């Protein structure tokens, strides 16, 4: 009992800026500091935007604000805590059947507004930056117009899909591929995010 390890905290290493004309990735903390990060839980950097690039000692993945919470898919993160500049925070939402996680969102993040346009013309947003347009096709589906080997999409979970306008449709969960080729994607639905906000 006394060696027990603890699993360390998911740590912000960078984002996904999409503030200008020109998205583009940045870094904002390299590999030995992140692993200190994640074992102390304490992240004293400035946090920017609405997706975040994340990291456990295993693992790296993309993490979204929506309406003041921070998401991200519970198959990266489990149940761990995210590092803040005041220690590890726990989790506010937790949900292992639809895939997903949340955190209170960082101060200085700005979250992204739940789409209410119906539109079913959305936009991937990819761990590199990529805009990938996607035809909705159900709730929870949509079609990549360009299909893409599932290479380009690992490490995009927790990404937002958004519509036109820029409002949050969904959290990207899942590739759906025929020989290794991605043809659409499985995302958690804003709504099951609402819900879930009970
Ligand atoms: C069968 C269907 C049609 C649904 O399609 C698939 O399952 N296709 C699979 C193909 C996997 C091959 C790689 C695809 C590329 C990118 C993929 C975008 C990403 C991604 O980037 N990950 S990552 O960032 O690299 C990683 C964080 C570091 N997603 C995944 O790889 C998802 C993980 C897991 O699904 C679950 N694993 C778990 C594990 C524990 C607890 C709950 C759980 N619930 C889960 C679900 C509930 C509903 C849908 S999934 C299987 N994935 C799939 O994509
Ligand atoms: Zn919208």
């Amino acid at each position: 009992m006394a060696s027990m390890k603890k699993k360390g905290s998911v740590v912000i290493v960078g984002r996904i800026n999409l503030s200008g004309d020109t998205a583009y990735a940045q870094q904002t903390r390299g590999e030995e500091g992140c692993q200190e990060t994640s074992q102390t839980g304490r992240d004293k950097n400035q946090v920017e935007g609405e997706v975040q690039i994340v990291s456990t000692a295993t693992q790296t993945f993309l993490a979204t604000s929506i309406n003041g919470v921070l998401w991200t898919v519970y198959h990266g993160a489990g149940t761990r805590t995210i590092a803040s500049p005041k220690g590890p925070v726990t989790q506010m939402y937790t949900n292992v059947d639809k895939d997903l996680v949340g955190w209170q969102a960082p101060q200085g993040s700005r979250s992204l507004t739940p789409c209410t346009c119906g539109s079913s013309d959305l936009y991937l947003v990819t761990r590199h930056a990529d805009v990938i347009p996607v035809r909705r096709r159900g709730d929870s589906r949509g079609s990549l117009l360009s299909p893409r080997p599932i290479s380009y999409l690992k490490g995009s979970s927790g990404g937002p899909l958004l519509c036109p306008a820029g409002h949050a449709v969904g959290i990207f969960r899942a590739a759906v591929s025929t020989r290794g080729v991605a043809k659409a994607v499985d995302f958690i639905p804003v709504e099951s995010l609402e819900t879930t906000m009970r």
